[PDB]
This record gives structure tokens, sequence and C-alpha cells, in this order.
């Protein structure tokens, strides 16, 4: 279940977990994003609550994008213990995402 991350529940999902949080930065007008969307959702089903998956709409939340320097979408951030540990810019194959995730399990 890809949780919808907003400014209210942000800390609740990112600074209160011990598990790796993958965060997807999208927007409705972004075509490349539409490649990632179904994959993130599939991986949230492979990992049985082992990794948290979350979405941030950069339109609705332009300021949080700003804080972590999100220059362009799509972009995945990997959060571990509240702090960013990895960044993936641009759409990549399901297998290649699974290869970067395993490191942080």
């Amino acid at each position: 279940s890809v949780i919808e991350i907003n400014d209210e529940n942000f800390d609740e999902v990112i600074k209160k977990s011990d598990k790796v949080v993958v965060v997807d930065f999208w927007a409705e007008w972004c075509g490349p994003c539409r490649m990632i969307a179904p994959i993130i959702e599939e991986l949230a089903e492979e990992y049985a609550g082992k990794v948290v998956f979350g979405k941030v709409n950069v339109d609705e939340n332009p300021e949080i994008a700003a804080k972590y320097g999100i220059m362009s979408i799509p972009t995945l951030l990997f959060f571990k213990n509240g702090k960013v540990v990895d960044q993936l810019v641009g759409a990549r194959p399901k297998e290649a995402l699974k290869e970067r995730i395993k490191k942080y399990l």
C-alpha cells in the first residue's frame, strides 16, 4: 500500500519508522512518472510490509520537494532513520529498483 505522504503525516511515516521508506515524487502532468507508478505499487506487494512505500505530489506539496532538493521528476528518495540515504533520478526497470533496495534491507 503506497501511502499518500503529505506535510501532516510526513514525520509520522518518515521519522518514526525503522524500515526503509521509498518515496516517489510525482505530478499528474508528468508522463515518465506514469512508468514508475505501477512498479512502485507492485514492489509494495512483493515486500510484505518489509519496506514502506510512499508518494509525494510535488504540486500539492511544492515545499517538501524544495527541502530535499528535487530538481526534476520522477525521482525516488530512500529514507532510513529520518535521513536520506539514496536518490534515484529518472524511471528505471523494476529489476534495477529491487537491486538498489536490497542494500538497505
